[PDB]
Protein backbone atom coordinates (compact mmCIF):
# COMPACT_ATOMS: atom_id res chain seq x y z
CA UNK A 1 0.00 0.00 0.00
CA UNK A 2 3.13 2.26 0.38
CA UNK A 3 4.10 1.41 -3.12
CA UNK A 4 0.08 1.88 -4.14
CA UNK A 5 0.32 5.08 -3.09
CA UNK A 6 3.42 6.21 -4.76
CA UNK A 7 1.74 5.13 -7.59
CA UNK A 8 -1.08 7.03 -7.25
CA UNK A 9 0.82 10.09 -6.69
CA UNK A 10 3.22 9.48 -9.60
CA UNK A 11 -0.25 8.59 -11.51
CA UNK A 12 -1.58 12.62 -10.97
CA UNK A 13 1.88 14.23 -11.60
CA UNK A 14 2.14 12.38 -14.86
CA UNK A 15 -0.73 14.04 -15.91
CA UNK A 16 0.60 17.83 -15.75
CA UNK A 17 3.43 17.24 -17.98
CA UNK A 18 4.67 25.51 -20.21
CA UNK A 19 8.37 26.36 -19.48
CA UNK A 20 8.24 29.50 -16.82
CA UNK A 21 12.20 30.80 -17.22
CA UNK A 22 11.22 33.84 -14.98
CA UNK A 23 10.45 31.19 -12.35
CA UNK A 24 7.76 32.66 -11.15
CA UNK A 25 5.85 29.50 -10.16
CA UNK A 26 8.40 27.61 -8.43
CA UNK A 27 9.55 30.81 -6.74
CA UNK A 28 5.97 31.95 -5.74
CA UNK A 29 5.46 27.98 -4.09
CA UNK A 30 8.56 28.49 -1.99
CA UNK A 31 7.33 31.69 -1.03
CA UNK A 32 3.99 30.12 0.08
CA UNK A 33 6.19 26.77 1.68
CA UNK A 34 8.25 28.96 3.97
CA UNK A 35 11.73 29.24 1.37
CA UNK A 36 12.37 25.87 2.47
CA UNK A 37 15.34 26.11 0.08
CA UNK A 38 17.27 28.94 1.64
CA UNK A 39 17.40 26.93 5.38
CA UNK A 40 20.40 24.77 4.44
CA UNK A 41 23.30 25.61 2.16
CA UNK A 42 23.70 23.89 -0.99
CA UNK A 43 25.84 22.94 -3.61
CA UNK A 44 24.39 23.01 -7.04
CA UNK A 45 25.67 20.97 -9.74
CA UNK A 46 25.23 21.66 -13.97
CA UNK A 47 26.63 20.47 -16.99
CA UNK A 48 26.14 17.68 -19.78
CA UNK A 49 27.65 14.32 -18.62
CA UNK A 50 28.59 13.39 -14.93
CA UNK A 51 25.71 15.30 -12.86
CA UNK A 52 24.57 12.98 -10.94
CA UNK A 53 27.55 10.65 -10.45
CA UNK A 54 29.32 14.01 -9.11
CA UNK A 55 26.13 14.91 -7.12
CA UNK A 56 26.36 10.92 -5.63
CA UNK A 57 30.21 11.74 -4.85
CA UNK A 58 29.49 15.07 -3.37
CA UNK A 59 26.78 13.22 -0.91
CA UNK A 60 29.66 10.00 -0.44
CA UNK A 61 32.39 12.66 0.44
CA UNK A 62 29.62 14.96 2.50
CA UNK A 63 28.42 12.39 4.93
CA UNK A 64 31.93 10.73 5.37
CA UNK A 65 32.53 14.30 6.93
CA UNK A 66 29.54 13.38 9.09
CA UNK A 67 27.22 16.10 7.99
CA UNK A 68 23.97 15.42 7.32
CA UNK A 69 22.72 15.37 3.53
CA UNK A 70 20.60 15.91 1.41
CA UNK A 71 20.31 14.96 -2.45
CA UNK A 72 18.05 15.54 -5.23
CA UNK A 73 19.20 13.75 -8.41
CA UNK A 74 17.30 12.58 -12.20
CA UNK A 75 16.22 11.55 -13.97
CA UNK A 76 15.36 8.48 -12.03
CA UNK A 77 16.25 5.41 -13.34
CA UNK A 78 13.39 2.91 -11.23
CA UNK A 79 11.42 4.64 -9.01
CA UNK A 80 10.79 8.27 -8.26
CA UNK A 81 12.21 7.95 -4.79
CA UNK A 82 15.20 8.00 -6.32
CA UNK A 83 15.07 11.58 -6.79
CA UNK A 84 14.65 12.46 -2.93
CA UNK A 85 17.57 10.97 -0.45
CA UNK A 86 18.51 11.91 2.86
CA UNK A 87 21.71 10.52 4.69
CA UNK A 88 22.32 8.90 1.13
CA UNK A 89 20.01 6.85 0.60
CA UNK A 90 16.07 6.94 -1.20
CA UNK A 91 13.33 8.16 0.80
CA UNK A 92 11.21 5.33 1.50
CA UNK A 93 7.66 5.68 -0.70
CA UNK A 94 5.66 6.24 2.38
CA UNK A 95 7.84 9.58 3.08
CA UNK A 96 7.57 10.73 -0.50
CA UNK A 97 3.76 10.49 -0.78
CA UNK A 98 3.69 12.48 2.83
CA UNK A 99 5.90 14.83 0.64
CA UNK A 100 3.63 15.84 -1.82
CA UNK A 101 0.42 15.47 0.60
CA UNK A 102 2.21 18.32 2.55
CA UNK A 103 3.05 20.61 -0.45
CA UNK A 104 -0.23 19.92 -2.30
CA UNK A 105 -2.40 22.04 -1.13
CA UNK A 106 0.26 25.10 -1.63
CA UNK A 107 0.72 23.32 -5.40
CA UNK A 108 -2.79 23.61 -5.94
CA UNK A 109 -2.99 27.15 -5.14
CA UNK A 110 0.28 27.96 -7.50
CA UNK A 111 -1.67 25.96 -10.23
CA UNK A 112 -4.89 27.76 -9.70
CA UNK A 113 -3.48 31.11 -9.24
CA UNK A 114 -1.04 30.33 -12.42
CA UNK A 115 -4.40 29.82 -14.61
CA UNK A 116 -6.34 32.79 -13.50
CA UNK A 117 -3.57 34.98 -14.39
CA UNK A 118 -0.42 26.53 -17.15
CA UNK A 119 -0.11 24.14 -13.95
CA UNK A 120 3.33 23.59 -12.53
CA UNK A 121 5.24 20.86 -14.09
CA UNK A 122 6.17 17.57 -12.71
CA UNK A 123 9.56 18.45 -12.38
CA UNK A 124 8.88 21.90 -10.74
CA UNK A 125 6.84 19.77 -7.78
CA UNK A 126 9.74 17.04 -7.51
CA UNK A 127 11.77 19.56 -6.91
CA UNK A 128 9.49 21.74 -4.37
CA UNK A 129 8.94 18.03 -2.61
CA UNK A 130 12.70 17.54 -2.55
CA UNK A 131 13.27 21.65 -0.95
CA UNK A 132 10.48 20.31 1.80
CA UNK A 133 11.73 17.67 2.71
CA UNK A 134 15.31 18.39 3.38
CA UNK A 135 13.69 21.27 5.51
CA UNK A 136 11.31 18.25 7.36
CA UNK A 137 14.62 16.26 7.52
CA UNK A 138 16.64 18.31 8.24
CA UNK A 139 19.52 18.22 6.50
CA UNK A 140 23.35 19.85 7.45
CA UNK A 141 23.61 20.18 3.41
CA UNK A 142 22.12 19.53 0.43
CA UNK A 143 23.56 18.19 -3.07
CA UNK A 144 20.92 19.64 -5.85
CA UNK A 145 21.40 18.48 -9.51
CA UNK A 146 20.19 20.47 -12.18
CA UNK A 147 17.00 19.00 -13.88
CA UNK A 148 17.62 20.38 -17.26
CA UNK A 149 20.23 23.78 -18.55
CA UNK A 150 20.28 25.56 -15.30
CA UNK A 151 19.16 29.68 -15.77
CA UNK A 152 15.48 28.66 -15.60
CA UNK A 153 15.63 25.63 -14.24
CA UNK A 154 13.22 24.98 -11.42
CA UNK A 155 16.11 23.72 -9.04
CA UNK A 156 17.64 27.31 -9.83
CA UNK A 157 16.07 29.70 -6.45
CA UNK A 158 18.73 28.41 -3.79
CA UNK A 159 21.86 30.79 -4.83
CA UNK A 160 24.35 27.94 -3.67
CA UNK A 161 27.59 28.63 -2.57
CA UNK A 162 28.87 26.01 -4.43
CA UNK A 163 28.09 25.76 -8.02
CA UNK A 164 29.35 22.74 -9.92
CA UNK A 165 30.02 22.58 -13.67
CA UNK A 166 30.65 19.18 -15.08
CA UNK A 167 32.17 18.55 -18.44
CA UNK A 168 29.63 20.62 -21.22
CA UNK A 169 28.63 18.96 -25.25
CA UNK A 170 25.42 17.48 -27.24
CA UNK A 171 22.45 15.63 -25.42
CA UNK A 172 19.50 17.04 -26.50
CA UNK A 173 19.31 17.67 -30.01
CA UNK A 174 17.31 20.69 -31.44
CA UNK A 175 19.51 21.55 -34.18
CA UNK A 176 22.49 20.14 -36.53
CA UNK A 177 24.59 23.29 -35.44
CA UNK A 178 25.74 23.49 -31.74
CA UNK A 179 25.77 26.89 -29.59
CA UNK A 180 27.65 25.83 -27.75
CA UNK A 181 27.96 28.95 -25.87
CA UNK A 182 24.44 29.80 -25.50
CA UNK A 183 24.71 26.04 -24.18
CA UNK A 184 27.33 26.93 -21.84
CA UNK A 185 25.57 29.81 -20.73
CA UNK A 186 22.62 28.75 -19.72
CA UNK A 187 24.43 25.75 -17.39
CA UNK A 188 25.93 28.88 -16.13
CA UNK A 189 22.97 30.32 -14.85
CA UNK A 190 23.35 28.41 -11.40
CA UNK A 191 26.78 30.75 -10.54
CA UNK A 192 24.97 33.34 -9.05
CA UNK A 193 26.79 36.32 -6.54
CA UNK A 194 26.07 35.43 -2.86
CA UNK A 195 24.10 37.75 -0.42
CA UNK A 196 28.44 35.66 3.28
CA UNK A 197 31.79 34.49 1.63
CA UNK A 198 31.65 34.60 -2.44
CA UNK A 199 30.09 31.85 -4.71
CA UNK A 200 33.17 29.29 -5.91
CA UNK A 201 32.40 28.12 -9.48
CA UNK A 202 34.31 24.31 -9.49
CA UNK A 203 34.49 23.67 -13.08
CA UNK A 204 35.26 20.32 -15.20
CA UNK A 205 37.40 19.64 -17.98
CA UNK A 206 35.38 22.19 -20.93
CA UNK A 207 36.03 22.93 -24.53
CA UNK A 208 37.70 26.74 -25.05
CA UNK A 209 34.73 28.28 -26.28
CA UNK A 210 32.72 26.89 -23.06
CA UNK A 211 35.53 27.89 -20.65
CA UNK A 212 35.33 31.87 -21.87
CA UNK A 213 31.42 31.69 -21.47
CA UNK A 214 31.93 30.47 -17.42
CA UNK A 215 34.98 32.36 -16.37
CA UNK A 216 32.63 34.88 -18.39
CA UNK A 217 29.39 34.59 -15.90
CA UNK A 218 31.63 33.84 -13.63
CA UNK A 219 32.94 37.21 -13.35
CA UNK A 220 29.18 38.72 -13.57
CA UNK A 221 28.03 36.47 -10.47
CA UNK A 222 31.79 37.60 -8.66
CA UNK A 223 32.55 34.03 -8.27
CA UNK A 224 36.06 32.70 -7.40
CA UNK A 225 37.32 29.94 -9.75
CA UNK A 226 38.51 26.53 -9.21
CA UNK A 227 39.46 24.80 -12.37
CA UNK A 228 40.31 21.31 -13.60
CA UNK A 229 43.77 21.02 -14.76
CA UNK A 230 44.60 24.41 -13.04
CA UNK A 231 43.36 24.50 -9.41
CA UNK A 232 42.69 20.52 -9.01
CA UNK A 233 43.64 17.53 -11.02
CA UNK A 234 43.57 13.90 -11.63
CA UNK A 235 47.55 13.30 -10.70
CA UNK A 236 47.58 9.33 -11.33
CA UNK A 237 44.99 6.17 -11.81
CA UNK A 238 45.30 2.89 -12.03
CA UNK A 239 42.75 0.18 -12.91
CA UNK A 240 42.13 -2.18 -9.75
CA UNK A 241 39.72 -5.14 -8.90
CA UNK A 242 36.54 -3.32 -8.60
CA UNK A 243 37.63 0.21 -9.86
CA UNK A 244 40.82 2.29 -9.78
CA UNK A 245 43.04 3.57 -7.40
CA UNK A 246 43.35 7.14 -7.43
CA UNK A 247 45.94 9.74 -6.53
CA UNK A 248 43.58 13.71 -6.43
CA UNK A 249 45.42 16.95 -6.64
CA UNK A 250 42.78 18.87 -4.47
CA UNK A 251 42.36 22.73 -3.13
CA UNK A 252 43.94 21.37 -0.06
CA UNK A 253 46.63 19.12 -1.17
CA UNK A 254 47.38 15.81 -2.65
CA UNK A 255 45.00 13.27 -1.20
CA UNK A 256 46.74 9.79 -2.15
CA UNK A 257 45.68 5.52 -1.96
CA UNK A 258 41.59 6.61 -3.36
CA UNK A 259 39.81 3.19 -4.31
CA UNK A 260 36.93 4.12 -5.88
CA UNK A 261 34.63 1.21 -6.63
CA UNK A 262 33.60 2.43 -10.21
CA UNK A 263 35.14 2.11 -14.05
CA UNK A 264 36.09 4.92 -16.39
CA UNK A 265 38.99 7.30 -16.67
CA UNK A 266 35.38 9.67 -16.97
CA UNK A 267 34.88 8.66 -13.05
CA UNK A 268 38.49 9.74 -11.85
CA UNK A 269 37.47 13.32 -13.24
CA UNK A 270 33.76 13.13 -11.71
CA UNK A 271 35.67 12.35 -8.59
CA UNK A 272 38.23 15.27 -8.39
CA UNK A 273 35.46 17.44 -9.33
CA UNK A 274 33.89 16.24 -6.53
CA UNK A 275 36.23 16.50 -4.58
CA UNK A 276 37.18 20.01 -5.15
CA UNK A 277 33.77 20.73 -4.45
CA UNK A 278 33.63 19.63 -1.33
CA UNK A 279 36.51 21.30 -0.64
CA UNK A 280 35.65 24.48 -1.79
CA UNK A 281 31.99 24.20 0.64
CA UNK A 282 34.35 23.63 3.69
CA UNK A 283 36.72 26.10 2.91
CA UNK A 284 39.82 23.32 2.27
CA UNK A 285 43.03 20.04 3.81
CA UNK A 286 40.28 17.52 4.43
CA UNK A 287 40.54 14.45 6.72
CA UNK A 288 42.39 12.07 3.98
CA UNK A 289 41.06 9.53 6.15
CA UNK A 290 37.48 10.85 5.41
CA UNK A 291 38.07 11.25 1.55
CA UNK A 292 39.44 7.62 1.37
CA UNK A 293 36.24 6.51 3.10
CA UNK A 294 33.76 8.56 1.64
CA UNK A 295 35.10 7.46 -2.16
CA UNK A 296 35.10 3.76 -1.25
CA UNK A 297 31.88 4.03 -0.52
CA UNK A 298 30.44 5.98 -3.56
CA UNK A 299 27.65 3.75 -5.77
CA UNK A 300 26.34 5.11 -9.01
CA UNK A 301 23.57 3.16 -10.48
CA UNK A 302 23.01 2.17 -14.24
CA UNK A 303 26.67 3.68 -14.48
CA UNK A 304 28.85 1.21 -16.09
CA UNK A 305 27.47 -1.15 -13.49
CA UNK A 306 27.44 -4.86 -13.22
CA UNK A 307 24.69 -7.13 -13.21
CA UNK A 308 26.21 -10.15 -13.71
CA UNK A 309 29.53 -11.83 -14.68
CA UNK A 310 29.52 -14.89 -16.43
CA UNK A 311 28.02 -13.79 -18.60
CA UNK A 312 29.33 -10.21 -17.82
CA UNK A 313 26.15 -7.75 -18.08
CA UNK A 314 26.81 -4.08 -18.14
CA UNK A 315 23.92 -1.68 -17.59
CA UNK A 316 24.80 2.35 -18.79
CA UNK A 317 23.03 5.56 -19.20
CA UNK A 318 25.14 6.37 -21.68
CA UNK A 319 22.45 8.80 -23.74
CA UNK A 320 24.77 10.76 -25.82
CA UNK A 321 27.91 10.69 -28.11
CA UNK A 322 30.60 12.08 -24.96
CA UNK A 323 29.19 9.56 -22.50
CA UNK A 324 28.50 6.20 -25.17
CA UNK A 325 32.49 7.05 -26.35
CA UNK A 326 33.43 7.09 -22.21
CA UNK A 327 31.51 3.98 -22.35
CA UNK A 328 33.09 2.58 -24.98
CA UNK A 329 36.40 3.93 -24.19
CA UNK A 330 36.06 2.13 -20.82
CA UNK A 331 35.03 -1.28 -21.93
CA UNK A 332 38.40 -1.72 -24.23
CA UNK A 333 40.51 -0.05 -21.82
CA UNK A 334 39.77 -1.64 -18.18
CA UNK A 335 38.11 -5.10 -19.37
CA UNK A 336 39.28 -7.68 -21.48
CA UNK A 337 36.23 -9.07 -23.86
CA UNK A 338 36.03 -11.34 -26.86
CA UNK A 339 32.89 -10.44 -27.83
CA UNK A 340 30.71 -8.30 -26.55
CA UNK A 341 26.68 -7.52 -27.82
CA UNK A 342 25.02 -4.54 -27.11
CA UNK A 343 21.21 -4.03 -26.50
CA UNK A 344 20.26 -0.67 -27.26
CA UNK A 345 16.82 2.13 -27.15
CA UNK A 346 17.61 5.61 -27.42
CA UNK A 347 15.54 8.58 -27.08
CA UNK A 348 14.15 10.42 -30.23
CA UNK A 349 15.60 14.10 -29.07
CA UNK A 350 19.45 12.49 -28.65
CA UNK A 351 22.28 11.84 -31.32
CA UNK A 352 21.53 8.17 -32.18
CA UNK A 353 23.78 8.60 -34.87
CA UNK A 354 27.14 9.36 -32.66
CA UNK A 355 25.78 7.29 -29.92
CA UNK A 356 25.83 4.74 -32.25
CA UNK A 357 29.27 5.46 -33.84
CA UNK A 358 30.87 5.78 -30.80
CA UNK A 359 30.13 2.33 -30.08
CA UNK A 360 30.40 0.44 -33.15
CA UNK A 361 34.07 -0.06 -32.12
CA UNK A 362 33.42 -2.38 -29.52
CA UNK A 363 29.96 -3.76 -29.80
CA UNK A 364 30.21 -7.07 -31.81
CA UNK A 365 26.84 -6.70 -32.40
CA UNK A 366 24.05 -4.49 -31.44
CA UNK A 367 20.58 -5.67 -30.55
CA UNK A 368 18.15 -2.68 -30.77
CA UNK A 369 14.60 -2.51 -29.22
CA UNK A 370 11.96 -0.17 -27.21
CA UNK A 371 12.49 0.41 -23.61
CA UNK A 372 9.20 1.30 -23.59
CA UNK A 373 9.08 5.52 -22.93
CA UNK A 374 6.66 7.07 -25.36
CA UNK A 375 9.74 9.20 -26.49
CA UNK A 376 12.01 6.64 -27.20
CA UNK A 377 12.72 6.00 -31.14
CA UNK A 378 10.83 3.23 -32.80
CA UNK A 379 12.78 -0.19 -33.07
CA UNK A 380 12.76 0.12 -37.29
CA UNK A 381 14.39 3.43 -36.84
CA UNK A 382 16.66 2.54 -34.57
CA UNK A 383 17.69 -0.71 -36.66
CA UNK A 384 17.92 1.09 -39.81
CA UNK A 385 20.41 4.31 -37.53
CA UNK A 386 22.31 1.09 -36.40
CA UNK A 387 22.55 -0.66 -39.86
CA UNK A 388 23.80 2.38 -41.43
CA UNK A 389 26.75 2.28 -38.75
CA UNK A 390 27.09 -1.60 -37.91
CA UNK A 391 26.27 -2.96 -41.28
CA UNK A 392 23.02 -4.98 -40.93
CA UNK A 393 24.70 -8.16 -40.45
CA UNK A 394 25.56 -6.68 -36.83
CA UNK A 395 22.21 -5.85 -36.09
CA UNK A 396 19.13 -7.40 -34.45
CA UNK A 397 15.71 -6.52 -33.10
CA UNK A 398 13.72 -7.50 -30.50
CA UNK A 399 9.95 -6.04 -29.62
CA UNK A 400 10.95 -5.44 -25.80
CA UNK A 401 14.00 -5.33 -23.67
CA UNK A 402 13.45 -8.81 -21.63
CA UNK A 403 13.11 -10.42 -25.39
CA UNK A 404 16.35 -8.57 -27.07
CA UNK A 405 18.38 -9.96 -23.56
CA UNK A 406 17.23 -13.07 -24.60
CA UNK A 407 18.63 -12.89 -27.80
CA UNK A 408 21.73 -11.35 -26.54
CA UNK A 409 22.10 -13.88 -24.06
CA UNK A 410 22.00 -16.34 -27.56
CA UNK A 411 24.29 -14.71 -29.26
CA UNK A 412 26.95 -14.39 -26.65
CA UNK A 413 26.15 -18.59 -26.10
CA UNK A 414 27.01 -19.07 -29.52
CA UNK A 415 30.20 -16.83 -29.13
CA UNK A 416 30.92 -18.77 -26.39
CA UNK A 417 30.93 -21.94 -28.73
CA UNK A 418 33.17 -20.94 -31.43
CA UNK A 419 36.85 -21.62 -30.39
CA UNK A 420 38.36 -18.88 -32.72
CA UNK A 421 35.68 -16.00 -30.50
CA UNK A 422 35.33 -17.19 -26.98
CA UNK A 423 35.54 -20.85 -27.13
CA UNK A 424 35.22 -13.07 -21.61
CA UNK A 425 32.05 -12.33 -23.43
CA UNK A 426 29.42 -9.73 -21.98
CA UNK A 427 26.24 -7.96 -22.80
CA UNK A 428 25.90 -3.95 -22.40
CA UNK A 429 22.51 -2.74 -22.32
CA UNK A 430 22.76 0.75 -22.78
CA UNK A 431 21.51 3.80 -24.76
CA UNK A 432 18.64 5.60 -21.86
CA UNK A 433 18.43 6.50 -18.79
CA UNK A 434 14.88 4.44 -19.12
CA UNK A 435 17.18 1.84 -20.72
CA UNK A 436 19.62 1.09 -17.94
CA UNK A 437 16.98 1.53 -15.45
CA UNK A 438 14.33 -0.95 -17.05
CA UNK A 439 17.40 -3.35 -17.29
CA UNK A 440 18.24 -2.99 -13.10
CA UNK A 441 14.69 -3.68 -12.71
CA UNK A 442 14.77 -6.74 -14.34
CA UNK A 443 17.77 -7.69 -12.91
CA UNK A 444 15.53 -7.47 -9.22
CA UNK A 445 18.23 -4.63 -7.52
CA UNK A 446 16.42 -2.16 -5.42
CA UNK A 447 16.26 1.52 -5.81
CA UNK A 448 19.34 3.74 -4.78
N1 LIG B 1 32.55 13.06 -16.94
C1 LIG B 1 31.94 12.28 -17.86
N2 LIG B 1 32.30 12.25 -19.14
C2 LIG B 1 31.77 11.45 -20.11
N3 LIG B 1 30.76 10.59 -19.83
C3 LIG B 1 30.31 10.53 -18.54
C4 LIG B 1 30.87 11.36 -17.46
N4 LIG B 1 30.23 11.02 -16.29
C5 LIG B 1 29.27 10.11 -16.62
N5 LIG B 1 29.37 9.78 -17.95
C6 LIG B 1 28.54 8.89 -18.81
O1 LIG B 1 27.26 9.56 -18.85
C7 LIG B 1 26.19 8.67 -18.40
C8 LIG B 1 25.24 9.47 -17.48
O2 LIG B 1 26.02 9.80 -16.32
P1 LIG B 1 25.49 10.70 -15.07
O3 LIG B 1 26.64 10.60 -14.08
O4 LIG B 1 24.10 10.14 -14.84
O5 LIG B 1 25.40 12.15 -15.83
P2 LIG B 1 24.18 13.22 -15.91
O6 LIG B 1 23.53 13.25 -14.55
O7 LIG B 1 25.00 14.43 -16.29
O8 LIG B 1 23.25 12.77 -17.00
C9 LIG B 1 26.98 7.57 -17.70
O9 LIG B 1 26.39 6.31 -17.91
C10 LIG B 1 28.34 7.48 -18.34
O10 LIG B 1 28.16 6.77 -19.61
CO1 LIG C 1 21.60 13.11 -13.98
CO1 LIG D 1 14.15 20.73 -27.82
CO1 LIG E 1 44.20 7.04 9.68
CO1 LIG F 1 34.74 -19.73 -35.62
MG1 LIG G 1 21.78 13.77 -20.45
Amino acid sequence: DEIASLLQVEHLLDQRWRIDPSLTRISALMDLLGSPQRSYPSIHIAGTNGKTSVARMVDALVTALHRRTGRTTSPHLQSPVERISIDGKPISPAQYVATYREIEPLVALIDQQSQASPAMSKFEVLTAMAFAAFADAPVDVAVVEVGMGGRWDATNVINAPVAVITPISIDHVDYLGADIAGIAGEKAGIITRAPSPDTVAVIGRQVPKVMEVLLAESVRADASVAREDSEFAVLRRQIAVGGQVLQLQGLGGVYSDIYLPLHGEHQAHNAVLALASVEAFFGAQLDGDAVRAGFAAVTSPGRLERMRSAPTVFIDAAHNPAGASALAQTLAHEFDFRFLVGVLSVLGDKDVDGILAALEPVFDSVVVTHNGSPRALDVEALALAAGERFGPDRVRTAENLRDAIDVATSLVDDAAADPDVAGRTGIVITGSVVTAGAARTLFGRDPQ
